[PDB]
């Protein structure tokens, strides 16, 4: 078929250093194009291993060009109303989808390392897709776990052990960031600048002062889950299999 390989760049999508929408001249199929002038080699290699409904699909690469599954719903960040969040049933559905994507990644030995609402996209049916694997790395290979030591991610979303320890397990760090995402969705506010002993908001949380925001805005059920996720000691922190057994996680919700 002629012209089937021709794509038109019709509009600029987002940051990076640029995300553009490409439409096939013949089929009208759409794809997102990640443009980086120009690290990228690894992002491509990891992307090639991914195949899950809650992870942005990688089509190929042709400076460097990254061709990805187009998510017309944009960033989850934009569905969060400042100081409000979003309806609990919507937050729960997004959280279920986030967990499914994270379980998948962890199952293949990959850690994202930068989970936050700006890196969680939504498709036309509002299905959540984990995006931006520029910081991702392998934490398990040949059934052997490798400890992480590199400090990376985004401050308000990073787990405390990253700041305090020379080495740390990958999985609990991603679990922690998911908890910060859940907090944002339910409160429309991040709980602290960073989980440091010098941060008053973090000290307040460790002291269980849940009568304060953002906690006060969150229902007891999801709050009880957050109490299990945002645990300082990563070895005591709830794991995904246990999150799947949580009361709120399993609560039927409807708007
Ligand atoms: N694969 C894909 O479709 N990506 C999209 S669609 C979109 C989009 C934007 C606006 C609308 Cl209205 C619809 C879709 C923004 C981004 C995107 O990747 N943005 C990156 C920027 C840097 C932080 N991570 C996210």
């Amino acid at each position: 078929v002629p012209f089937v390989e021709d794509w038109d760049l019709v509009q600029t999508l987002g940051e990076g250093g640029e995300v553009q929408l490409a439409v096939n001249r013949v089929t009208e199929e759409a794809v997102a194009v990640k443009i980086v002038d120009m690290n990228i080699k690894k992002e491509i290699c990891i992307n090639k291993m991914l195949n899950h409904e809650n992870v942005v699909k990688f089509y190929g690469h042709r400076i460097q060009y990254l061709f990805l599954e187009y998510c017309s719903g944009g960033e989850l960040f934009d569905r969060i109303e400042p100081d409000i969040g979003m309806p609990e049933p919507d937050a729960q559905r997004f959280f279920h989808q986030l967990m499914a994507g994270v379980v998948y990644l962890h199952g293949i030995g990959i850690t994202h390392r930068d989970i936050k609402p700006e890196n969680l996209l939504l498709d036309e049916r509002d299905n959540l897709k984990i995006s931006d694997f520029g910081l991702a790395t392998v934490f398990r290979y040949n059934n052997r776990e490798r400890l992480l030591n590199k400090m990376c991610g985004t401050l308000p979303y990073v787990a405390p052990e990253l700041l305090k320890r020379r080495e740390f397990h990958a999985e609990p760090v991603d679990v922690w960031s998911c908890g910060i995402v859940l907090t944002a969705m339910l409160a429309g506010e991040l709980p602290w600048d960073q989980p440091s002993d010098s941060c008053q908001e973090y000290s307040d949380w460790k002291e269980k002062k849940t009568y304060l925001n953002p906690w006060k805005k969150i229902d007891s059920a999801p709050l009880a889950l957050l109490h299990k996720i945002l645990v300082e000691n990563p070895s005591a922190r709830i794991t995904i299999p246990d999150i799947k057994k949580d009361r709120w996680y399993n609560k039927p919700l409807k708007k």
